[PDB]
């Protein structure tokens, strides 16, 4: 950045934003389809669906009712879904074995988006916690620490078996050290070349999930794995490891609160940069919307942030919503 | 960055999060009460006291309850206030005359608590919004432009109207070009050679504002009208440089970028690049979302210190906050 | 750059490139109907239509014509035009006094143009190559040198006349040095406060402009003429950064490098360097050698939009491009 | 940069342009000889030429009239010559043996003309795209996809064969992932020392190539290998893989709608760079030329665009033009 | 850094220093206790405190007096100790045994440690000459050189024992080359996957350890291994190599005289970055306030001074002072 | 920097410390004479040498011992001195009149020192709190603020009857805004071309500074007074940036960090991003500190040398340093 001495009243920052057309010509970024991700929560059942008290206007779907919806995300241009089962209690254990079970809600759920719709992305959740009866996130030793190496173990089967299901990208969410070097070992020794593999790699310990984890019944603290959101030069460190030990992509998360996240990471990286916009961004939005006390252009205020920031790809519960607003 | 050649399992990133004691001696940044500046709505009259359905918690003061509530803030240590006087109906008008009164809210409420509380830092608004009939930021041309140079001789009034009243920092939110340079040259002229300018240097035309609107009830006021042709586009990062550029050059002792936490990297890019005092306004629609959803039972009210949190990690080193007197309280305990 | 110590088999680059939903997510730049200006060819009189055998697909219209067929540019949301006028034979002079004639075909076409599509940008060239017998920028001196700042005298009523006709942005294309400033001074003195000035700011002594100069006409003017004193040597990039420094610090509000894909190296330079509004010119000649190519059935049409995505990959904001309307067309379906 | 406060009229930048002394002394950047390969069409036969449609101006050789050319190519002083021999379509097959036959056209080129101008540099093209049934790059399966490691192992053994014929270069120009690696490991343990590599590590999925198509007889997209046009940032990780594999010289291609990413890679990683002047833009510009619309000069000023977007060498059909208005 | 063309009297820097509001809001660094480490000095006994003639003020301290005090460190929020043996001179030999004792002062002091305050950091000082007779680094050979590896084989043994004690921190303060990654190899092949080793990376060889060596009871120079003080570039190279091998948090010392390297060593690592506070450094300090030379005041400016170089924590003796005036 | 993957044990960085001769070669930084200026504390009267309790080993000296004194510090090749007047009690007032008198102590020492020594370079002292009876460094208005610009006229006065006394440096060490540029330009205007401006440019406001005002005898005038309003908070790194450039900018031939060795990070980023005469003051406090250490027996002398190559390895061209003698006899031995 150079300043070239530019001063008022020669320059005049005001002569660029006097009409429209020159706002839209020097406009730095814009949100598209292309950048849109939804995530969606996927119960068990036949002809079933299920409102959520912490995330207004968000459905859990049975199966069926996901294909149904998936055709009118497939119309408007949505390029991915990331799936988030949520489990039946009696599927739930210490050692998280649903994960990795080939009838799973995830891999039903993979199966049959593969089939009926092969062009769109589906991007799985590689994570012990949806299948714990602590909802912690891996398996635990005697003290409650949730060990690292033994959870990677469970994650890899995990992986293994969403790549078998046909999912074109696992995503561990799970913030165990040195995991994604793991699953990409056992992708590359399956013969599971092109599964790529988003990281969740700068993962902050965070109030804002809370309307998630109504969503997918797993309503503890996460300090010991997931990051501390006042430390900020640590998520380059996070990054670095995961891009060596072979991302294709890399996630901060939560989104919004992160922002300066996402610009240090596209800024020293240049690689393929992804935010999460958590169920608490969307909530915390959608509520003020409801009560009247902020406009619907909120929405695209957020999201275009976030391409702003330097993210190439946002997971979004609003990714309905945005793209029918881009398709008008 | 410099990533070492660090490796897994040597390198594991969990073992400084194993314990407290780790994370705290690791720990990057954190917020304390130095970092805070609460803004406050000031009423006309005597003994008035109304909250504001689209922000929950905050209640406008008429000058009276305003100095009985700042013995407490001052007792917490916030720094300073951030005011903003809610304009009698009556008292709008095309030229926002009422901008520059020695008897407006705003001067007398400086006045007030300069002679209260003479450490506690006062932060006036330089800004015709306030004051306007149309709600626009200055004078309309006949095609309903906002005029800039002439925007800016009332603002200088203004301003000094302000310095008089005894104010130690001056904030123009106007989004003039220029006008940091106008109100600079105004009071180094009239020896108000201390007189804090803190610059709204990158302030987005953003829609996070609706709550602050019917707060000092400008909202009526502007209708659907927009700031497009003065507060920044929200797609627009570079952009953002050049305005705090210019603003360091014309002499702003303090640079802010407005709204917050959806421009958490403008704070990052601004303070990388320039390296000065930096200032965040967390807007009332981001205090709104966060106050609705922790009222619903969404979120946690640990969400408010996360918020904060943020603007530190970003570069921030000071933030306005309608949370301010909550976080001090969080931080006193 | 950081390579993070990536290596294969572990990264794979073309597990992204496997499927199109994720070539679409990690796409790093797109075109967009927001980043085009289309040049136009004016002519005098009423009812006029002619080809330009060397840009085919292209046509030089009367302002009757311009004004029917910018209807449709307006419909497929085309932001702005950059004015070209075909200036009569028994205009030229040495003085070229018919850069500011209020009657001038670029004056008379802003005003129809303004009147017409109030929403429609309008850029005008600021230049006296049109209306000099010798074809150059400027004036001559007794050695036949193009007169720097005896052109800028003419260059500024040029831009003052055009202004005063409506025009919201003045191009100057001339390369005299210290023009940007001379220009913006008279600007603002005028009370032209919010005319933009788009620079042409590292324009290069470039063979690609034939067709163009067969176009406006000046090609029989020039004859075998260069223009080696004041537009840039080809061979030259550290000296583009230069020229874009002076002129932003001269105030233009846009940065402009031509010709356009022979020089994206210096787009990529000027938007890194200075991070301000930065365009481009795709030339003539770029459209013409893609025109020809594609009518022998040498290259698909799907060249178009790769030629154009590479001016937004290499960092520009904005195009000028005689292919804006086929671009636009493509975009909208 | 440091703009050094520079104003008008102290600053006028015209000063230098007032003559053509001071215009040479200033001059940044010349295309020399030293910059130019030739790419070159090679026929299976003897006594012949053929003329292509889309390229005018260029021929078709075999090998016989391939050495009488080179001696005009020598004295003019063209260091390397870049061979794309023309396929006879019995000799294509799904395996793509044909590649690696001793007894090839690129190999018997190579032999004859190492033999007869022993300082002359051949880069000779490896590539399964000239013998494959389906123009395509590799051995597919049973998708259509072209499978990565598969490809690889017939390239590598095409390189051997390559080297084996005194090539200086090989010129991987597939886009497999990891097969400069692979190729630079077989050069190694055969004993090639010193046989150079030449990646085409950052080359677009782009519509220039059209000409060269009907040039090699080979006239389906590439999507899955080639890069994206949009993307830049991209082209860093393709180049620092592939010199962290051994490449000894570094190409982007194609050349002219890609100078950005010549002049980012230059400046990134200061390792010698080539680019590739494509069939596409020889053809548009040759045309032009030949219809009256641009003036011959255009030719030099493409070629030292690539000069001052920081390559060292370019490959361009142009070469022969270029070098004798260089020798004048 | 851009000074953004800021002059005088438009820029008057005294403005924002003119009212304590405006000072403590754009002040750019604090100390809290959350950066304090102090480091104690162990005694064998029971019942016993002594004096330490150039450490005015700290005292060593037997194991059950050590519980004592920690109460109170614990209280003003101290996050950790460093324990520095003070070794009977019995228990000295050339092999060093006493390092890796089971019931050596330091392994007994951090087993009582943990299990009476479980929350409080442990940090161990991993080291040979604490327990060699001629206070010597290491094992010597016939010269008296301080032999490398065979040391870092004393120096292994040493830091399992620390870790089985319990210790949540190694601190390796020896400065033989590669010692962090022998270190870490061992603390993983043993499951001690969670030990952080707080390397002295840049550590020079300084008089300002003389008080030290008086409290150890160990009082030769070290600048066969320790670093010249006049080095800076070298310091890069430390800290590199030993991130590399594994470190969690990385070291300068001594502390205020090599600010600069702590700025350097943050700017270009980016990484968890401490710096001590030596006992040289505390004894001047101490030594003119008692003398009533210099107010009391200095010692928060040293620590602030610490803060604003970009270290993360401190070792200082003065870690109690400092933390009781922050609690008031 | 680019650790180029430099791994053990291939790297071994013992190696180059194995011996004396490689410890030798490699070494980055050494401090010489030439890196040498000794503050010197001068009486008025004849024939008066007093010891400094809180400053172990130095003397204030009257002009006569000074002079003698001279002789050797000239014959060890210190390059320079800076003179600290030690102001009667009487001689103190309001308006620090004192500071400009051609009779003056410090006025008087220089012509004397110029005269006897031709080539010795002389540093006065630019600053008030020498002369004020409140013992601040400006002349205060009626709330007891040091006044920036009114205490400028005096500094102005001041130095020019230094360079009138043929001081070839002058320090202002004042810490008011503006004053490098108001003193070039009064130098400039006189004739006195080639007067150097040594700038305390980050000059902390630090509690180190303890024993100097007891030697200069300021302490009781001070008494528990602070310059908090002019000297910079020591929390402060991004801030002293802004100074440096300032003075700079305002013509300062040498720019200043003090205190010294607790500020080498500010000295670092000062040289690093100036790349200009960079100077750091090893004050009293420092000096005292180490003395006290060393006569007690805690520290080694060694640690005299030590804390100087500090400051050459943290980016320091040049020392004012009470250990200079000490430190060029330990150099010419
Ligand atoms: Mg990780
Ligand atoms: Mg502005
Ligand atoms: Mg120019
Ligand atoms: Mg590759
Ligand atoms: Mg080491
Ligand atoms: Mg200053
Ligand atoms: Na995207
Ligand atoms: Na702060
Ligand atoms: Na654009
Ligand atoms: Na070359
Ligand atoms: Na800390
Ligand atoms: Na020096």
């Amino acid at each position: 950045f150079t300043p070239a001495n530019r001063a008022y009243p020669y320059t005049r920052l005001r002569r660029n934003r006097r009409d429209d057309f020159s706002r839209r010509l020097v406009r730095e970024n814009v949100l598209t389809v292309d950048d849109l991700i939804l995530p969606v929560f996927v119960l068990d059942g036949v002809n079933q669906r299920e409102s959520i008290p912490s995330m207004p206007g968000v459905e859990r779907l049975s199966i069926d009712q996901l294909l149904i919806e998936a055709e009118e995300w497939v119309a408007l241009g949505i390029p991915a879904l990331a799936l988030f089962p949520v489990t039946p209690v009696e599927k739930k254990s210490l050692d998280a074995a649903e994960a990795y079970n080939p009838e799973g809600i995830a891999q039903r759920a993979t199966r049959a988006l593969r089939e009926r719709f092969p062009e769109l992305g589906i991007i799985t959740d590689v994570a012990l916690d949806p299948f714990t009866t602590h909802g912690q996130d891996g398996i635990l030793d005697d003290d409650g620490y949730v060990l690292n190496d033994v959870s990677i173990d469970v994650l890899v089967r995990q992986a293994l078996s969403h790549a078998e299901a046909g999912a074109q990208v696992v995503a561990p969410s799970d913030m165990m050290d040195g995991r994604i070097g793991a699953i990409r070992e056992a992708l590359e020794s399956a013969g599971h070349t092109n599964v790529r593999v988003m990281a969740y790699s700068a993962k902050y310990a965070s109030a804002y999930y809370g309307p998630f984890r109504d969503a997918v019944g797993s309503a503890g603290n996460k300090a010991t794995y997931q990051m501390d959101p006042a430390n900020s030069d640590e998520a380059l460190h996070e990054v670095a490891a995961d891009l060596a030990e072979g991302a294709d992509m890399v996630m901060v998360k939560p989104g919004m609160p992160y922002l300066d996240i996402v610009r240090r990471v596209k800024d020293e990286f240049r690689a393929p940069t992804f935010v999460y916009q958590v169920s608490g961004e969307y909530a915390m939005h959608m509520g003020a919307i409801q009560n009247g006390w902020l406009a619907e252009s909120v929405i695209l205020e957020s999201l275009t942030a976030f391409k702003r920031a330097g993210a190439d790809g946002i997971l979004t519960y609003f990714a309905k919503q945005a793209a029918e607003q881009l398709r008008r």
